[PDB]
């Protein structure tokens, strides 16, 4: 329990004020909100936190505040990945200083890096994490990096790696990874296939929609554990009705908007080039917020 | 059953040393599947090497399978060709032979508009003279990538009664089930069968069912009983097998296992498919032994 | 001589009932010859071979040979997914007196590179002497070859050319650099001029059926160092290709040919649909333009 | 006038991965001395995406001090963030660049409308400097349609398009729709063919070591000497084949190092060093190019 990274952890969003600057009060509120719905932990500074439109100092600011709010209450994973190895190393050292339980890094993108270069990138960050386990992050849809099973096997067996965030809808690969690494912490990355992902071999998950309905995913874990397939399917179906909507509205901004109606986030904007939510979607987003609050 | 839902094996086409149809082996394979407790057979699809067969050869297989299993298990005839006219010919034959339904892969190679794909299915349904159509979505091999809206339109065309979904996208599998509560939905990738059923599929069609169909029936049973652990363990065993078969070459590996099970006389596939690398024979023979003992 | 040159990818005219229109096929062959085409590529994608039976493809090969053998070069595309079927067509092409055979990389099923190599070897054997034109068209076949694999295919015993339907002109140059004497056909009409500059020494295309003289004009312009003329000609070809892609390539070409009094019925085989009536005015005007120009 | 052959500038670093100012100045002067028309600064080639905003500004400022008024200067100010891109655009204006450029924001999926507003916002901050839209699907993962490209290049304030695409059908279509558009060929290995299709110049990283060859291809095609154009392109590709094998940026830096222009040929991590098995070819290439011109 003290060191176990397995579980359902929300990919944290970064609330901004009207001027696009960090809204500290809302960030703290979002951390507490997640803790209150029984989340196992938080994955901070990843895609969902709009890290790639933030500076290093801004990412460190978020990491520090979240630690003050949640260190000791729930598990904390710091996504310290940048395209640059040196920048990733700086964030890794900060994560350790703030007391995070683990670090994580997306495969460096934009430039075509060889597999050997990706491996050395992880090794360097693991060195700077000084003790904190590394969570390899595979997300080809956004990074453009397509790894083979053999390459994934090599990455997850590097000294210092304790988990893999698998943001892939290939559940054959998910099963193969589980079969090859029986003890590996394996996070399902696409919320919309959570139930099937666990069945395939994942033993937990990290997702952005957990911010507004994390209890449903915890419910799926329990349902499958008790052999209640009907309940597991029903919960996944409800999650997907929500995901359908969020994808149409824009994932991060849609989530922030729902959180705004739940009195957690003051201003639901994302940073440019992300645009605002189309007004035509507000009725459904407001109704969703009302439903989720009634449910919780 | 009075419906098309279930676990159906995608039938392989046994050939002799001359690459010609081995009728005796085909009959044995049909009977072998029936004894395994399979719900039906999907004939003339990718797995039957239909695309390296002539129209008359495909028809010959349909006729023989019908002779062997009509009335015993469900029979689905894949009549799809790039040509609409050729597909219609096979559909008319399937009707004549008494098949329970027809199926057609989205026409490939040439890029066709979605409207043309729709008209293609309509024309085949017309020739099927009453037999329901099983739309076949398999982007990996066909190169045709349909959107959810397009899939919804195809499955609702008059005369369509099912969808064979050979896609690993389980978000789409769930969306299809959500939009069509009563649709017969076959999981197409054997290696994700358990997860596919959980996502919304209510059955499946697969090549590996030929050598271990009881395992998939076991997964259906396990999930229906809420025995998640048994379902997972069964899927794991199936995947250990699939890993090997993909390494050896899927169709030829399956035929080789069937050969060691005394079902297929000569385990050859038609060129350009090459033979199995002799280095894999020990593992394939051992697998056959394991499966036979498992029954 | 050799197989280098500008060859039209022949279309297969059909009648109202989707059956081969022999008279129109003959007219189209003669029409191409009169345009000054160097040869014809028969039985390929453009001839709707993949929606034809082996017997139908053979019938087309036989008729074209009767009409143009000895007048222009004739390449028979005998490719099928099946090796055995491809071999039957190769043997027929030999029997009819074609100058060479060609085969698209077998599609649909995933085949190993070794299997692709053996496929070409088997067809070459049945071609009984006719040189093989390897056919690389990843967009339609789904088969993506590496430069090393392409080099291996073009050097197989019996291979005499490569039809490169790829817009990658870096690879076009690399192929020319590795094989200085290789007959290399540019496959995408819309980049013909640039393809030749990159290293192709000729081309095979479906639009050659209605304006082959323009492509011959580009070859001449580049040969004489007239860059602007080459560019202007390519620009005109592309204005046409823009339209044809909008209307549907094969049916659009057949429709133009219909207005040129060459093809009786401009239909393609199902699942190909008919041309949208709204495009007829543009297609008719194009036919008129090309006839006046020619 | 922004039409021409301009080198995509590399950013020299020292053994500790910090900016090597002296080598940066030397590389700028080296390019000017070989007759380059201008420099494209802070793009992919400058390793901008493994640099901080302040580091990118430092490079822009130094380059301006060294070349403003002598050759054309285009500042690539593109970032995923619009605000960051605007900061660099404002700095580019302050340093006196002739134009700004921005790659389509990447990683996160953005709507076309969002891409358009991104460019408009940067153009506003460029305070007068024309914008060079940058299309490079291979690296960005953003695939634009012809209609979308047409919309982007027609936005007020856009004066050119850097087309890093091997699709020469689209290159021709773009030229057909925009007769007066400054259109830079982005893949050095198809330069000759790109110009024939419609490009009227180019921006490339290999121009740093053999820009005169590309200038030579422009001249050859203008004079109708196709043979010379092809020979030059062939020689460029023999070099490009090698550089892709060795790693493009580090290969170029290594050649420049043997030419005594760049002190340390390293790229920033995660880029690794050059495999020593390639040094014989790289040294020979440097020797060859120095003798050539």
């Amino acid at each position: 329990m003290a060191t176990n990274l397995r579980g359902v952890m929300a990919a944290l969003l970064t609330p901004f004020d009207q001027q696009q600057a960090l809204d500290k009060a809302s960030l703290r509120r979002l951390v507490q909100f997640n803790i209150q719905q029984g989340i196992d932990g938080l994955y901070v500074g990843g895609s969902t936190g709009e890290a790639f439109v933030q500076s290093l100092s801004e990412r460190e600011q978020v990491l520090e505040i979240v630690a003050e709010e949640a260190k000791g209450k729930i598990k904390l994973i710091a996504h310290v990945g940048c395209v640059s190895t040196a920048e990733s190393q700086q964030l890794a050292a900060s994560a350790k200083r703030y007391g995070f339980d683990a670090v994580s890094a997306v495969t460096p993108f934009y430039y075509p890096f060889s597999f050997e270069e990706h491996c050395d990138h992880y090794r360097a960050i693991i060195d700077s994490a000084d003790g904190l386990p590394m969570v390899v992050y595979n997300i080809p849809a956004l990074s453009g990096v397509k790894l083979t099973l053999d390459q994934i096997n090599t990455l997850v067996t590097l000294p210092g790696v304790g988990a893999l965030k698998q943001t892939s809808g290939d559940l054959y690969q998910m099963e193969q990874i589980r079969r090859e690494h029986p003890d590996l912490v394996l996070y399902n990355g696409y919320d919309e296939i959570f139930a099937s992902g666990l069945l395939a071999g994942a033993d937990g998950g990290i997702g952005s929609t957990y911010n507004i309905m994390g209890w449903r995913y915890q419910g799926i874990v329990k349902a499958l554990k008790e052999g209640d397939i009907q309940t597991a399917q029903k919960l996944q179906t409800e999650c997907n009705k929500v995901i359908d909507l969020l994808i149409k509205t824009g994932l991060f901004r849609g989530l922030k908007t729902v959180l705004h109606y739940m009195d957690v986030v003051s201003v639901p904007l994302c940073r440019k080039p992300f645009g605002p939510v189309d007004e035509k979607y507000l009725p459904e987003l407001k109704a969703l917020a009302q439903q989720l609050m009634q449910e919780r």
